[PDB]
């Protein structure tokens, strides 16, 4: 029957962005790259078999996929090329995704509101939100 990632899972598209520059400013990635980074309007498709929670990111820019069960770490290679340690986790009915590399850490949290799919990413001081609608 229902699980509580049950409200997550489909497909996703990208229709508002605020603050993703700083962000990726911050997590450390070039001009080139940003600039290219930021025109992307990627899709997200969520998706469940048993315990393994899949999710994909595609756009013009790059296209990603990634595999896990909560909270066993797991080796993620992201957007812009960090290796990182990702560690997702469910906290309450939020989805709590944790990566760390070279000593630094970024926090991204998935959670529903509304219709939306919301997209909260921290790094230090950097927070941006990115809005997602059903595709
Ligand atoms: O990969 C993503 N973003 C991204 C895109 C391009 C570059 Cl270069 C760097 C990144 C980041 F830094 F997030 F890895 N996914 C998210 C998005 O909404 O777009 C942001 C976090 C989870 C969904």
């Amino acid at each position: 029957g229902s699980h509580m990632c049950d409200a997550f899972v489909g497909t996703w598209k990208l229709v508002s962005s605020e603050n993703f520059d700083d962000y990726m400013k911050e997590v450390g990635v070039g001009f080139a790259t940003r600039k290219v980074a930021g025109m992307a309007k990627p899709n997200m498709i969520i998706s469940v078999n048993g315990d393994v929670i899949t999710i994909k990111s595609e756009s013009t820019f790059k296209n990603t996929e990634i595999s896990f069960i909560l909270g066993q770490e797991f080796d993620e290679v992201t957007a812009d090329d960090r290796k990182v340690k990702s560690t997702i986790t469910l906290d309450g009915g939020v989805l709590v995704h944790v990566q760390k590399w070279d000593g630094k850490s970024t926090t991204i949290k998935r959670k529903r509101e509304d219709d939306k799919l919301v997209v909260e990413c921290v790094m230090k001081g950097v927070t941006s939100t990115r809005v997602y609608e059903r595709a």
